[PDB]
């Protein structure tokens, strides 16, 4: 149907905008601390601590399959990156501190993303 095509075009355009958002957020992680999944070979107890691991590569795979239906879903995954790190790692660590800085800098990007999503529909 044409209605299904139009819905698919909207999903495509949202995907484009989320890819730009994802790039901008990942730039706020210049140390690449959040670039890849925590390795269960290197941190074998991780899943006893963190029930829903997340990282930028994992988000990028979901995005490229058009797996985010709305901005809320995308934000959920970004917040997992930050919140998982702030639980597993202590306050005095470079990991925790990177997460705080990513959260604070990313908030700015996400504030304008939300306006764009709503504005363009």
């Amino acid at each position: 149907s044409m209605e299904q095509v139009a819905m698919e075009l909207r999903l495509t355009e949202l995907t484009r905008l989320l890819r730009s958002v994802l790039d901008q957020l990942q730039d706020k992680d210049p140390a690449r601390i959040f670039a890849q999944p925590v390795s269960l070979k290197e941190v074998p107890d991780y899943l006893d601590h963190i029930k829903h691991p997340m990282d930028f590569a994992t988000m990028r795979k979901r995005l490229e399959a058009q797996g985010y239906k709305n901005l809320h879903e995308f934000e959920e995954d970004f917040d997992l990156i930050i919140d998982n790190c702030m639980k597993y790692n202590a306050r005095d660590t470079v990991f925790y501190r990177a997460a705080v800085r990513l959260r604070d800098q990313g908030g700015v990007v996400l504030r304008q993303a939300r306006r764009e999503v709503d504005s363009i529909g």
